[PDB]
DNA sequence: TGCGACGGTCTGACGCTCTACACAGTGCCAGGGGGAGATAAACGAACGCTGAACGCTCCGG
């Protein structure tokens, strides 16, 4: 998607297979998302109680969660959990 | 479709004062942007000093 948002010309059909490629790409920010909405909901249930909602510390967190596949990296070989729980 | 019945939904449940009260278990810091207060200077203003100067009654030789 960074490649077919540049303005250099290239195929027509190399454009539309990039927006495929990119297309897989949203998919598997969904995957993930509805991976860790379980973990987002254990860590807002341990934060309830206290004069808010769980379920708007649960929206809350899942945008902290958004925060972090969005700042994650496979290059560094640890899990998703450690470190989405700082972010959450 | 007619049947009860099953169920949810919804409503108020006389009147006032004398009286009448308050409300509780789970992280942390660094980097950066704004405006509050102190500073010393500045352009302009008017504020004083300079007695001078005009004019008066004046006691007067």
């Amino acid at each position: 998607e960074d490649k077919l948002a540049n303005s250099d010309k290239l195929a027509p059909k190399l454009k539309r297979e990039l927006e495929i490629i990119a297309e897989d790409g949203r998919r598997a920010k969904n995957h993930l998302l509805e991976a860790n909405l379980r973990l987002v909901v254990s860590l807002a249930k341990r934060y309830t109680g206290r004069g808010m909602l769980f379920l708007d510390l649960i929206q809350e967190g899942n945008l902290g969660l958004i925060r972090a596949v969005e700042k994650f990296d496979y290059t560094k070989g640890y899990k998703f959990s450690t470190y989405a729980t700082w972010w959450i």
